[PDB]
């Protein structure tokens, strides 16, 4: 096989920004210039392995020229499998074949676990030892080999009679018929072929298949031997076993390439170790919709792969679920550790069913709460308001209660119990706060400082905007590198951006754009959709740090990315000093911001716009917490006061900063800080503003009396 020089390929892959390979990762000038003149025993390049990277940017990972490839070029395809297969601390080993005690070994059927099974797959591969790959066999020695094979297997047992169907001399009416039933391989895979794995097509090639056609054998595909025992249901056990069985038949007749770094030789760095790929094509629509549906799936164990394409228009939510794991393990590990996992994932489809049955379209389902409460111990029980008054007594109250628009305290736990280190749950609606009463009092209690009080929280206090009790803390020229206010704010009316439906999100942005498009004067902006943002635009806000993403996994788990981006956007006024966020964790976050520190024109420049929202749609306001927000940390007044401060001087003081800050209530986070008034419940909007004014004009006297 021909190709371009090394030296070449790595700067077309490195060149192509479309390319994230880990080709492209390990392919270094030193890598080049160590193996630009070197060849395998059998012939092979470097060249000849990283060809397919070099034309197809999508492809992760290099191939083989052959199985001596792994040994000659071994500091560019250790570093590759070290990375694919997460390997420790890149001490790459594989421990000897083990299929296990096959005739006392016993899997349960999957379809006991709703049914939801429609296929079971089990399938290996084996390099033979004295050929090459694609790029190094000839035309005569893949035939020799393709001859070896088929003499194997027409050599196997019993249960293995059925028929070689060599690819070369067969009739276009098979061909056809043999692809109908996913038996027949093609030369269509475009990664393969920049491979070298269509050369000499259709010669040295072919199929077995067994008279039950459930065990099927691909000859020079891809690896010399590809191995496959399959049926309907979930019936794993007999699936192995007669995979098992004829592998180690076929040991007997044919050498396979193993060492002990490894495992099996494979074309492919990813088939190396056990190259077993044990699978069930199962019917989990609802858990595949979960935020972190991936995280779940690796957590066990498994490997999700869509089927798009496999089944008609109105048929979903059918997954291929494999073990992840191919190296490091042996044979009964990897099948047992698909076996275990997809037990449980469908243990918890079914589950999920179950637990939201019901429940309104489109609204996020979610975990039995007894499920979540499990995962939620690895939370802290002193840190963690989500876990802390997650009591038994609460548990046993409000299981199996929804709102009565279904949201459940399932939903508000999840985001802890998913990201142990979050200490505060996410609410679905303002309806929240009444129906789960005796989780949520508590815990806000708790965290905000106060307790149970007999009066209403005080209406909006923002104060007279035209004399404020603060103004430019900051004359001088620099300190305050600038200043902001922000508000949350829900719309009455509307479940919370965790669990809303799409269609709810869709009409959600209508409100608020709407009022946001008719702002006038100081306000007046350009709303930003992200669903339909112009090009330029969308780089601007990000140089301007004021796009949001669907990147943070506390949200990402309460639900707050999906049916991303519909209904999320970014407003802004011409003059960048007042912004708002629509439907990122709140129905609005409400900014007002500007260089120096002038926070009096910063916070009435807030109050306005708040009040001029206002007039367009109501703001969800309680007697007991006032300001209703998604999380229970941003109640009351809802507000964030800050400054960008430069304060180099006393931050070389770190502990009468804290109780400067402690001392007014104030957060600090990196000689610049960002300070803020850490109170929002419990007190107005004009004292959480002059709290912080207050703690910073202090700490500015104190900075310079150093």
């Amino acid at each position: 096989m021909q190709v371009e020089s090394l030296q070449n390929l790595q700067v077309k892959i490195r060149n192509d920004e479309r390319n994230h390979s880990l080709t492209k990762k390990y392919l270094t000038d030193d890598i080049v210039k160590k193996y630009q003149a070197t060849k395998t025993s059998l012939g092979g390049t470097l060249a000849q392995c990283v060809n397919t990277n070099a034309y197809n940017p999508g492809a992760l990972l290099p191939r083989s020229c052959d199985l001596n490839a792994y040994e000659t070029f071994r500091d560019f395809f250790d570093a590759v499998i070290a990375d694919y297969h997460k390997v420790p601390d890149g001490k790459i080993q594989h421990p000897k074949s083990n299929f296990g005690d096959l005739k006392s070994l016993s899997f349960t059927d999957l379809n006991t676990y709703g049914n939801l099974v429609v296929s079971t797959r089990v399938r290996l591969g084996r390099t033979v030892e004295g050929f090459g790959f694609g790029p190094t066999l000839t035309k005569e020695t893949r035939i020799e080999l393709e001859n070896k094979i088929s003499t194997a297997l027409h050599n196997l047992s019993g249960e293995y009679e059925g028929t070689y169907y060599p690819l070369t001399g067969m009739s276009e009416e098979d061909r056809i018929k043999l692809v109908n039933d996913h038996f027949l391989f093609r030369n269509d895979d475009n990664v393969l072929r920049d491979a070298g794995g269509y050369i000499d097509w259709p010669t040295g090639r072919g199929i077995f298949i067994n008279k039950q056609k459930n065990f099927l054998v691909w000859i020079n595909e891809e690896d010399h031997i590809r191995v496959i025992s399959m049926q309907k249901g979930g019936g794993l056990t007999a699936v192995y076993k007669r995979l098992a069985d004829a592998i180690q038949e076929l040991s007997k007749s044919l050498k396979f390439a193993f060492n002990d770094r490894l495992g099996f030789i494979t074309f492919c760095p990813s088939n190396l170790g056990t190259t077993l790929r044990a699978s069930v094509h199962a019917k989990i629509p609802m858990l595949a919709s979960l935020p972190n549906f991936k995280e779940i799936c690796e957590k066990h164990g498994i490997q999700p792969r869509g089927t798009h394409g496999e089944h008609t228009e109105s048929v979903g939510g059918i997954y291929d679920l494999s073990n992840k794991r191919r190296l490091g393990l042996t044979e009964l590990d990897a099948v047992t550790e698909m076996h275990s996992g997809v037990r449980a994932l469908l243990e918890l489809e079914v589950m999920l069913q179950e637990y939201n049955k019901g429940a309104p379209e489109g609204v996020m389902p979610v975990e039995p709460l007894t499920y979540l409460a499990k995962l939620l111990e690895g939370a802290s029980i002193e840190k963690c308001y989500t876990r802390k008054y997650l009591t038994p007594e609460i548990i046993k109250k409000y299981d199996g209660k929804r709102t009565t628009h279904g949201a459940t305290l399932a939903h508000m736990i999840r985001n802890g119990a998913y990201n142990n280190r979050s200490i505060c749950p996410r609410t679905g609606e303002a309806e929240c706060y009444s129906t789960f009463i005796d989780y949520l009092d508590p815990l806000i209690c708790d965290y905000h400082g106060v307790k149970d009080s007999a009066f209403k929280h005080p209406a909006p206090t923002f104060g007279d905007l035209s004399k404020l009790p603060f103004g430019d803390l900051d004359p001088t020229g620099k300190f305050i590198v600038s200043t902001r206010v922000r508000v949350g704010r829900s719309v009455e009316g509307f479940l919370f951006p965790t669990i809303m439906s799409k269609t709810d999100r869709i009409k959600l942005e209508q409100v608020i754009s709407g009022a946001l498009k008719g702002l006038t004067g100081e306000h007046a902006g350009t709303y930003y959709p992200l669903t339909d943002m112009k090009e330029e635009d969308r780089k601007q806000l990000v140089e301007d740090h004021f796009l949001f993403k669907n990147d943070d996994p506390v949200l990402r788990d309460a639900g707050g990315y999906r049916d991303w981006p519909v209904g999320r956007g970014i407003f802004h006024n011409n003059s960048k000093t007042f912004l708002v966020w629509v439907c990122e964790e709140d129905h609005m976050r409400i900014i007002s911001m500007q260089q120096g520190g002038n926070l009096a024109a910063v916070y009435k420049r807030l109050i306005e716009g708040i009040n001029a929202i206002g007039k367009s749609m109501k703001f969800a306001h309680s007697d007991k917490y006032g300001y209703i927000t998604c999380c229970p940390s941003n109640l009351g007044t809802s507000m964030r006061a800050s400054v960008l401060l430069k304060i180099p001087k006393l931050s070389s003081q770190p502990k009468k900063l804290d109780e400067i800050c402690a001392k007014y209530m104030l957060q600090a986070r990196g000689g610049t800080y960002d300070i803020s008034n850490k109170r929002r419940l419990g007190l107005t909007e004009l004292q959480a503003a002059h709290e912080m004014a207050e703690g910073v004009a202090k700490m500015i006297e104190i900075e310079k009396g150093l």
